[PDB]
DNA sequence: CTGACTTCAA
DNA sequence: CTGACTTCAA
DNA sequence: CTGACTTCAA
């Protein structure tokens, strides 16, 4: 029937304490979304080619990093993405989760489609001319879950295009469109390059050994939804490993059984003395030198590891920033070496509604992590067998260039990474950040994404796919090419019901721990206003900490 | 979806205990918000005259205060007009000596939902039209997390007059706002400096809530209806005599 | 008048309240609230600003 | 002496949208929250000064 | 086939290609939303993407 | 999965786009002033986020 | 013989102790050398403050 | 004849509830009393300088 | 009424 | 289909 | 009378 609702609104975190610190966290998330017509019913193969010789474009000397030429495959349908924090907790629950627990792990999740909702355009008048709204009651909206996973993964959180952050406010899908293969190459070249200098930037025609086009039509069966119709996709279990809500902070330099000292400090602002390096105790793997030193000491492993930066590699697709695991950034605050994540996004996702012009807002995630980044300009390599202190022969620094680039140092190019190498898993940001991720399909698979907390070890939950069916006018021919369509849209509620398991904190030291709070100083990163609605309403939503209680490593 | 009913009735258990069960319909005109966001507003009277608080000895005409308007509407019925009929208060005046609470139940029916559009121009007239698939949302605080706001107060329950459309009140709470004025006479010196002050928002006291992150939302259409079930009263007897 | 009033969540609480003579020594009953649904329009666009509604109004028993 | 000291808590319910204010510790010199002032001086010296309590607030009516 | 240039969500096109022989532009880098892990730049281009991994490596020769 | 060396570059950081020839590694440079020995040649990209197919079976030898 | 940093300081990063070969080379092979007492090794008659020193180079030849 | 514990247990019995178990040991050290006796002692800061209750206005001494 | 590229976590 | 600040007067 | 940061490899 048209008269009755198909579907509850729900937006509550329930928190349902099973004992022994387990608890479970139900969080349910709603929201009215509206979806529009396409601009086009075609799918179609579109490409971008930024080579303009001004401005921003890749034939210009040393733009490389700019380049955005790809080729897509453009479709009439839309996403339904809620892989973001935001779309699942209000800022208290982050906080009380990260100051209270331990971990925290994905365990199901099910959506639901209701209260369907289809509305035509007319005009009225003439002097004006008024828009009129009415309800096609028999027209439908299509539906598509590609439980399979047929189709390419494109997480909507990667460009801010989730659906919104805010419970009480409207959102919309995003138009769904995918990456299809096209020969790309650019030559590369630096800003002081000759001036006769020939930029090569080509782009191929589409390769039969590397040509995918999927329509939704041909792979995923489609369910029509009319006004008393409602969708359900079922309950989806999560197989991925638990996150830690911790961080850790013991460097190399805080491994195993610290020196002993002589005696005592004589008082409290005194400092104390090991025994002489020449007749202490104690391994290293510096044979050249009769002593040792916290410096020189023999370590169990390496925590943390040298990543090179900011390393451009290129392939049939062009040239691209290789990805670097986010660690400390230090006291060095080396943002680039260590991975810092700067994203921009919207006023659904965090930007204050009031802020004026285009520009997104922009914010820069640097790592809870204490104990694996790297200060890079104190890092150093000396010849062997070692020499203390050594001559500038015998030591490589940041002040050295390699192949006589100024600003090009050992460090750019350098990789520590090895047998050793142990580091802490990415930080789950929210409400910005992704959480889960579907791992790539390849016989060799990497150690964890930068982009998400949780890959799926098992197949990751299909993508929701709708869009409208096309609403024909009295005049159509098949045989020709003119389009007559009655401009439509529609809005619906979508439901998403999201668990977790998470595990409350021990808690054993003396000291009282960091927690994540809020204060009332003026200009204060966490001042309470940043949280409360403005005298108009308007909101945003900063980036919170997390993991702000640390652990013992070793 | 639903029965119209305002009928009084009294069941005569005997031994003297009447059960007294006030039945009370009425219908109800819902608008659109002016705004769909929540707003935390200010209201501070600081006129240096008239009836501001910057004026000397107008310390009781103080309205400053800041609150969370919601796009949210109260339906309030707790004011003894809503049930009774001026004869019925009478006759258990009259004849009665206690009275008390027993139990309540609550019931939304026969929805509809319209939407309204221009006509001609020379002139131009409103016409209404039924979105048969538009809905009402519903949500009933059981559990009472939201402020406690008693419409009584400010006369905005329901009207008491069953023949008469009423509406329901627009829903706003208190939000923690400092606040300190001085004291001062008619009689004070003229050079006198009158602090009126408000403060920003603080941590410590800091309580925003939404309707829709705490309680579970029922959508309404034209076919729907929605009823709380019934609500057992656990309140002390109230004596009909005096003293 | 008011006729049932909800007690003050302090430790010490008051004898009575001035406002309503049945003070509920339980939770009392739960407000019911109500609000339209959005109706949007054709034209809606979430990084904007801009409010674009269709107006509405309901009635109910 | 031993003594065995048995209490009942109950985890406190989460509902608000904003952050709630809570008990930490930090760095700021001079700070009455300086992590320093739980830790042991170099001759092992301590101090344990007056925690807040009841960080959280809740709404009475 | 897929490069770190092909995985996940494709910068939206501003409009479909006006001819079968145009091509199509995106929104300025400088108002794109998206994320990079390169925080001197206030922009975001398909090369300086933060993708999931690295597909394939370079190896010493 | 595969590289083509001679497009492959390293820039300095915080990153310069453009950047001028002191901001950049690129295979034009020369490694101990050995003209044919270029970055490339002794870079190893491998690590916790490198992901690659398996080889090719090849028929018949 | 690298030495990375930290908020800990300069630390120089372990060798996995691999064969140290003909050419002898200690530390690109991570040889370890360890400097102990009388209770664990070092002759009860040696004097001096100085401990006893020894190399120990991989077993392994491949 | 006994054992030292001074460990703060949490046992979460679900629902929420928690039983907490403080714990907690000390040495203790007794002297004897400087008299076997029981004395029945009277203070009387009755002085007419200083902080006496014999000076004007010093009742609350 | 999500299951790893179809049906078919039947 | 009202239950004391979530689920959960289950 | 060792069990992954409490109790609680109960
Ligand atoms: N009392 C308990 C004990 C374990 N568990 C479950 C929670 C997790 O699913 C699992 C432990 O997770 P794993 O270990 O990270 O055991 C529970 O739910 N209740
Ligand atoms: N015959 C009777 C006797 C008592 N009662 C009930 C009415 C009240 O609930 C209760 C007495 O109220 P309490 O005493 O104020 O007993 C009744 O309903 N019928
Ligand atoms: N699952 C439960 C439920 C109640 N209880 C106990 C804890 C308290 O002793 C009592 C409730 O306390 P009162 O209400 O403040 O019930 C429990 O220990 N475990
Ligand atoms: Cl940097
Ligand atoms: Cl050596
Ligand atoms: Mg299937
Ligand atoms: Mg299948
Ligand atoms: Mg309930
Ligand atoms: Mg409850
Ligand atoms: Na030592
Ligand atoms: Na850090
Ligand atoms: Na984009
Ligand atoms: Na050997």
């Amino acid at each position: 029937g048209i008269g009755v609702s198909t579907g509850t609104y729900d937006n509550q975190t329930t928190y349902k304490f099973l004992g022994d610190g387990w608890v479970e966290i139900t969080a349910h998330a709603s929201r009215l979304l509206h979806l529009g017509m396409p601009p086009s019913e075609n799918y179609c193969r579109v490409t971008v080619h930024n080579n303009q010789t001004t401005g921003h474009g890749t034939k210009v000397k040393g733009n490389m990093a700019y380049d955005d030429t790809h080729q897509q495959i453009w479709t009439p349908w839309s996403l339904v993405d809620a892989n973001a924090w935001g779309v699942w907790f209000q800022p208290s629950d982050w906080q009380f989760i990260q100051n209270s627990m331990e971990s925290l792990n994905l365990d199901s999740l099910s959506q639901e489609l209701f209260n369907v909702v289809v509305k035509t355009v007319t005009e009225q008048q003439g002097a004006g001319a008024i828009k009129v709204y009415n309800n096609d009651l028999t027209a439908c909206m299509m539906v598509a879950l590609d439980s399979n996973n047929i189709l390419p993964y494109t997480p909507a959180a990667q460009t801010s295009e989730t659906l919104g952050f805010y419970p009480w406010k409207p959102t919309a899908p995003a138009p769904y469109r995918y990456y299809f293969f096209m020969p790309r190459q650019l030559s590369v070249t630096s800003s002081n390059s000759a001036e006769g200098t020939q930029i090569t930037d080509t782009i191929g025609e589409p390769q039969a050994l590397n040509s995918q086009f999927f329509t939704i039509e041909n792979t995923l069966p489609i369910t029509l939804l009319r006004t008393g119709d409602e969708f359900t996709t079922g309950t989806y279990i999560f197989n991925t490993d638990p996150l830690k809500l911790t961080h850790t902070w013991q460097t190399n330099r805080h491994l195993g059984m610290p020196p002993r000292i002589t005696d005592l400090p004589t008082s409290d602002t005194a400092t104390a003395s090991l025994t002489a390096n020449g007749d202490r105790f104690g391994s290293t793997q510096t044979q050249n030198v009769n002593y040792v030193t916290e410096a020189l000491r023999t370590r169990p492993a390496q925590i943390g590891f040298m990543q090179p930066h900011d390393n451009f590699e290129a392939n049939r697709g062009g040239p691209f920033k290789v990805p670097v695991v986010p660690l400390d950034i230090t006291a060095g605050e080396d943002h680039d070496a260590n991975g810092a994540i700067r994203f921009n996004y919207g006023k659904q996702h965090g930007e204050d509604w009031a802020k004026q012009g285009a520009a997104p807002e922009r914010y820069t995630w640097d790592a809870i992590d204490s104990a694996a980044g790297r200060d890079t300009a104190r890092c150093f390599v000396q010849s062997a067998p070692i020499s203390i202190p050594p001559n500038q022969n015998q030591i490589l620094q940041r002040e050295d260039a390699i192949a006589g680039r100024t600003n090009m140092h050992y460090t750019n190019v350098f990789n520590s990474y090895g047998p050793l190498s142990a580091f802490p898993h990415p930080d789950p940001i929210y409400p910005n950040g992704q959480i889960w991720d579907k791992e790539l399909d390849l016989e060799h698979k990497p150690r964890l994404h930068v982009t998400a907390p949780f890959v799926c070890k098992n197949n990751p939950p299909g993508q929701l796919f709708v869009r409208l069916g096309p609403n024909l006018t009295d005049q159509f021919d098949p045989n020709s090419t003119t389009v007559s369509r009655i401009v439509t849209y529609s809005t619906f509620y979508w439901k998403g019901i999201l668990k977790f398991k998470a595990k409350l904190r021990p808690n054993l030291t003396w000291n009282p721990v960091y927690q994540a709070t809020t204060d009332s100083v003026a200009n204060s990163y966490m001042n309470v206003k940043k949280w409360l609605p403005s005298a108009t309403g308007n909101m945003h939503s900063d980036p919170l900490i997390c993991r702000p209680v640390p652990h013992m490593t070793y």
